[PDB]
């Protein structure tokens, strides 16, 4: 169940965080000029990059603490609250966090083994709900 | 305290991961016996190799997990028996355990934060005990 899938993607890290967030970039386009330092480059590529890696691992460990404190896969208010007002999010609006989970339940569903993919579409619904209750546009 | 500190470390795992285990092999050589690759680099070269920092950072993502399911700084016996059993623990005895903690607590100690070495020192003391009735020699 969820708890377990907490423990899968935490055992290995960096590899599920690298290989989820490329699914999104190549997914959706435009959702890289968020980040121009990534435009014009293959997969290998950024994966040649130090910050690719550090940055990717470290989004996927902030997503991790907030799924584990979640009841019934609904966040705390406070961690949405943490996700609107971080400086580094203050262009986006809650499209782009819908986004990321659409990609992310998408690889879950093909990878092969046993994920438990409806509680993390439910996670992300759940995510993008508080986002808007907390001042996301 | 504890809890904090598990969230500190996850938060930058990977260099916490390398610098603590380059302070052990660095204060133990002769426990390169257990890792006959490591032999004959500097702390710079041992960071450009992929499988030093693959696998000190899958390491490090598992202590972390038997750290947060720890009660008051002891471990679950699951775990114990995990880390008893794996195959790429065949031959180790609890003093090299022992000896990563006392490591690992120097570091904490002179690093100039906050964290809470003394939990840290139980919980290796604690590591210890479960491994030694778990099986361990
Ligand atoms: C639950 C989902 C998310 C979490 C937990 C999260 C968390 C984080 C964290 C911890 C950082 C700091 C990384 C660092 O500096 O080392 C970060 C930076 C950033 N986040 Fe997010 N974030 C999430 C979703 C998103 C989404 C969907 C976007 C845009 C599509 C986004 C855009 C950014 C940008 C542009 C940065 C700064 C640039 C960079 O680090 O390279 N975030 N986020
Ligand atoms: C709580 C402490 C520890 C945990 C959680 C842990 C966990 C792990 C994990 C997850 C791996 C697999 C790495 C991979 O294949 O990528 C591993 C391998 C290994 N462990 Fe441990 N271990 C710990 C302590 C130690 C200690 C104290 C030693 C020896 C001083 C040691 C020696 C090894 C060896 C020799 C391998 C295989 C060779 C290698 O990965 O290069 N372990 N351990
Ligand atoms: C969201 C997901 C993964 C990431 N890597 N770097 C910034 C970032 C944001
Ligand atoms: C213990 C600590 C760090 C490590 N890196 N690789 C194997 C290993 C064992």
């Amino acid at each position: 169940g969820f708890k377990q899938d907490i423990a899968t993607l935490r055992g290995d890290l960096r590899t599920y965080a690298q290989d989820i967030f490329l699914a999104f970039l190549n997914k959706y386009p435009d959702e890289k000029r968020n980040f121009k330092n990534y435009v014009g480059k293959s997969d290998q590529e950024l994966k040649s990059m130090a910050k690719f890696g550090d940055h990717t691992e470290k989004v996927f460990n902030l997503m991790m603490e907030v799924a584990d404190r979640a009841t019934d896969c609904v966040p705390l208010a406070s961690d949405a609250s943490t996700l609107v007002q971080m400086k580094q999010h203050s262009g986006l609006t809650t499209g782009n966090f819908e986004k990321l989970f659409v990609a992310l339940v998408e690889y879950m569903r093909a990878s092969g083994q046993s994920f438990d993919s409806q509680s993390w579409d439910r996670f992300g619904k759940n995510l993008v709900s508080a986002l808007s209750s907390a001042g996301m546009k």
